[PDB]
């Protein structure tokens, strides 16, 4: 397991302190985070949520500020998020999303105190 590599990838995919719904497309696309569907070199993930908070604050969810939820951890406090759900397109640079701004108790996977994965809601795409 490479926890620090997975943490850096979690920052790229899921930490966006100043994100907004209008930025889903540009931030996910190749000119910025270039977030891509697992198992492909160019596919569009069906859903990607950005946490609108600082990485150190989110890390606490893997410590004193989270509680167990199965093999994952749920934050004790809610966090502002932007959930980007795929609307049309099947490859970069044309993955187009609809975004929703909400406040959620975030569920993450943690390894030795570091967040390495975000648990998304199941979505209906397209």
């Amino acid at each position: 397991m490479h926890v620090k590599e997975r943490y850096k990838n979690f920052l790229n995919q899921h930490v966006g302190p100043d994100m907004s719904v209008q930025r889903c497309n540009s931030e996910i696309g190749p000119n910025n985070r270039k977030i891509t569907l697992s198992g492909t070199d160019n596919g569009c993930k069906p859903v990607n949520t950005f946490i609108l908070a600082n990485k150190r604050l989110i890390k606490t969810v893997c410590g004193r500020a989270g509680s167990p939820q199965g093999n994952m951890v749920r934050s004790n406090q809610p966090f502002p998020v932007v959930k980007c759900v795929l609307n049309n397109g099947e490859r970069h640079p044309y993955c187009e999303y609809r975004g929703t701004r909400s406040t959620r108790y975030i569920v993450l996977k943690c390894e030795e105190g570091w967040p390495v994965h975000y648990h998304e809601d199941e979505v209906n795409v397209g």
